[PDB]
């Protein structure tokens, strides 16, 4: 006390988002866009519900469950999936960050459910510090996916560009034409 | 005289290159990736048969009826159609070249199919002329969709380099994220 009054409101508040995110996810699956539920890193890879309930929490999070922005995600992952020197680091968002962090979220919820009484002056003040941390991660990683499809409509923006120079300097006519 | 000689000899050698991409059209029809068959610039735009036809001789035979080519020039327009400031220059490699060309070439095999003996010595000169104009631009087409295509790819694998070098900035750990 008052980090007992702390907690029990901190751990309130991660419950709500965990609720509204269970019928935000539960939409998607509905709306057929919940390509999660599919994903696979390298091809024999098994795909456990539980863990991967967990990545859905994370990343339909970070993207507010906008389609537009699920489905662009979904682009960027098979891009890099097309070379196995990258799935090491589709890992560590997938699994380590993504899951990580939900795995983290339900332990710290699993203390506050077994009563802050149970807990030293101590535990409790390190407790209270731990999900703030966890809540500026899922914080820290929205910020990170924002920029990542940033830069993935930077690209395509840029193709677009550079093909269509290419296009006005070489299909004005039979003579813009190279050489034989 | 020996013109006369030369244009028989001119006209049998692109009636062979009509027969040969007859066939190898009929096969890219069958094996169901003719995309110029169902292929409009604009929304509301009618298509044409014959138009098509002579489309498909210039731009088929320039990607050697290769499979990987078609669908990438196919994505190529597709990427430019989406801003309708792009719409002018498709039109001018679809249809002022490539049909432009093969318009040209039946003019040519029509006044050798009516008689070389028909034509004055000036005449038959300029149609030898003509002829070799046109089978230079056939070739000419040919060098630049190989070095569209290049560029296509070349953006391709840039938009590969670039999310990786990301990925591996911000998602090797939870410290590599974007501080709030």
């Amino acid at each position: 006390e008052t980090i007992a009054s702390e907690l029990k409101a901190i751990g309130k508040e991660l419950e709500d988002q965990k609720k509204e995110e269970n019928i935000q996810i539960a939409k998607i699956a509905k709306e057929k866009f919940d390509f999660l539920s599919t994903f696979k890193v390298g091809p024999y890879d098994l795909i456990d519900e539980d863990i991967q309930m967990k990545i859905k929490r994370t990343l339909y999070s970070s993207l507010d469950y906008k389609k537009e922005n699920i489905e662009k995600l979904k682009e960027i992952l098979e891009i890099l999936k097309k070379n196995s020197e990258h799935y090491n680091i589709i890992g560590r968002l997938i699994y380590h960050i993504s899951w990580g962090i939900q795995f983290q979220i339900e332990q710290n919820l699993e203390l506050i459910q077994n009563g802050v009484e149970n807990l030293s002056q101590e535990e409790s003040k390190s407790l209270l510090m731990q999900i703030k941390s966890n809540l500026e991660i899922k914080q820290r990683l929205k910020k990170t996916l924002n920029e990542t499809l940033k830069v993935y409509n930077q690209n395509t923006q840029d193709n677009e560009k550079i093909l269509a120079e290419h296009f006005n300097k070489y299909y004005k006519d039979f003579d813009t034409l190279k050489p034989a």
